[PDB]
């Protein structure tokens, strides 16, 4: 087995039991290229026990909507089949992790517990509870980042150009092929259709609809699951990669990878993706541009959430920005929109409303327009605290890749200059990098973007 010990972290001591090794899957919903699954199999081998997979359908998802819930569970049904063809049983527990994972460990005489890693507050909520209801050893493995989150840095990194040296210096040690997942020796000692049916009915009153009372979301932009995530990656390498560096900041092109929803649910590994992109021969500049995103910005987001408890609040902005935004707290805002208005794209700005339409109808706003979109919320909000609330809310309710450290870090960047520099000082937004509507007229084909979305 080729398993780096620095990818793993003890969450609780225990006395090991004598039953299956239980992998509690959460962030990384895949069978292939999954260090958490791979380490859980290795421990089960070393203990002559089978490895099983447990997943919690939590009392939440009523906070998001059908788009995300469907994307995830369609992926998971494919995952049962996948893990079956490995003789690895998957149990799907309804309810919150505290109660259900504790009970599952007791009832199935688990030996050791392993989970994947996520810096989000809620996961730690779950962890705190699970830790009370078990007396067996507990491990988490960083299956999401290429360089483990507690390895990459010992602290918060204020700019990309400080985290980047540290991260690149560790790629030799941490970027490499996955061993194949070795199946179970034997097959060991209600369904997602019913559960998908039950939840959808519970969520259908909150579904987003255009006045016409017809549904607003379009499923077909992203086929969910592990097999489809490979295909999308392959389409990217083959077709969009060469142009990426040139056209990534242009909302009128389909030249992005479109991997974020897949990467969010962990239906595809970012280590895998990075390995394929490294292999490929493409226009100079492109490969550097894309790796800068999927290694530096993706992994600094986990860094941000992990070293900042208040990663979703003003207090985590850098000094200069807080000082700056405080000084402009009482400036009169040129507009103030209610939440409903932002949500239904009813602002005096045709480009903002279009970006909000792309979101509502596809569940994926273009990266470039996300920055415009979020900065305008700062500008048209009672306060910077309210701006974060509104952005976090809209991002999490409607993005397929939402509810993600990339989100909080991305919104903090936009609204408080996290991982950014001081810029020209203005009214209302202070020194926070400004993104004028006109700057977009210079930079890309605005009117065409607006036509695409109405
Ligand atoms: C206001 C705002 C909100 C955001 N919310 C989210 C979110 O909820 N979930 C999310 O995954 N990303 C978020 N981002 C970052 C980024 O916009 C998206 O990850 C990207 O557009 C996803 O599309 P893609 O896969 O085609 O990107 P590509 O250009 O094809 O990049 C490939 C991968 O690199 C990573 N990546 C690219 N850009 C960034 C970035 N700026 N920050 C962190 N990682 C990046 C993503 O994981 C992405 O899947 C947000 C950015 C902003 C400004
Ligand atoms: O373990 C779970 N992870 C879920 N996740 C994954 C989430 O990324 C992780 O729970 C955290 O990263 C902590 O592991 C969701 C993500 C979404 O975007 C939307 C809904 C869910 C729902 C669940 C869930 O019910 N259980």
């Amino acid at each position: 087995s080729h398993m780096n010990p620095k990818r793993i972290r003890a969450l609780k001591s225990g006395k090991q039991g004598d039953g299956p090794v239980v992998y509690w899957m959460s962030r990384d919903q895949r069978a292939e290229d999954n260090w958490a699954l791979l380490f859980s199999r290795a421990i089960a081998k070393e203990a002559n026990v089978p490895v099983v997979v447990v997943f919690c359908l939590t009392d939440e998802f009523l906070e998001a909507g059908i788009r995300q819930y469907e994307f995830m569970l369609k992926g998971l049904q494919e995952l049962e089949v996948s893990l079956s063809r490995k003789k690895i049983p998957s149990f799907f527990l309804r309810g919150d992790p505290g109660e259900k994972i504790s009970r599952f460990v007791k009832d199935y005489n688990a030996g050791t517990l392993v989970t994947d890693f996520s810096p989000l507050r809620i996961k730690n909520q779950w962890i705190e509870k699970v830790i009370s209801g078990i007396s067996i050893p507990f491990f988490e493995v960083d299956a999401h980042n290429v360089v483990p989150c507690w390895e990459a840095s010992q602290k918060h990194e204020y700019a990309a150009h400080t985290f980047r040296p540290k991260l690149y210096a560790l790629l030799p040690e941490f970027l490499e092929e996955f061993p194949e997942l070795e199946p179970n020796s034997v097959t060991p000692e209600e369904t997602l259709s019913d559960v998908l049916e039950t939840g959808v009915k519970a969520l259908l009153p909150e579904r987003a609809l255009l006045k016409n009372k017809d549904p607003l979301f379009e499923p077909w932009h992203f086929e969910p699951g592990e097999k489809a995530a490979k295909k999308v990656m392959e389409s990217f390498i083959a077709d969009r990669l060469d142009s990426y560096g040139a056209l990534r900041n242009d909302p009128t092109k389909n030249m992005l990878s479109n991997l974020s929803p897949y990467l969010h649910f962990g239906q595809i590994s970012s280590q895998r993706v990075v390995l394929e992109v490294e292999k490929a021969e493409s226009n100079p500049g492109s490969k550097k541009a894309f790796l800068d995103e999927i290694l530096i910005w993706k992994e600094i987001s986990d860094n941000f959430c992990y070293y900042n408890p208040g990663y979703d609040g003003f207090e985590s902005f850098p000094s200069w920005a807080k000082e700056s935004l405080n000084a402009h707290r009482n400036d009169v805002r040129s507009h103030i929109y209610t939440l409903e208005e932002f949500e239904a794209g009813k602002t005096h700005d045709p480009l903002w409303n279009a970006s909000q339409m792309e979101l509502l109808s596809t569940g994926k706003m273009h990266g470039y327009t996300r920055m415009y979109w979020a900065k305008k919320i700062l500008e048209w909000s009672e306060s910077p605290e309210k701006a974060l609330e509104i952005a976090i809310c809209l991002n999490d309710r409607y993005e397929l890749d939402g509810r993600d450290p990339n989100g909080y870090a991305g919104i903090a960047w936009s609204i408080g200059g996290v991982h950014d520099r001081a810029w020209g000082e203005r009214e209302v937004t202070g020194k926070i990098r400004y993104m004028s509507y006109e700057g977009c007229k210079r930079k890309f084909d605005v009117k065409l973007y607006i036509e695409k979305y109405s």
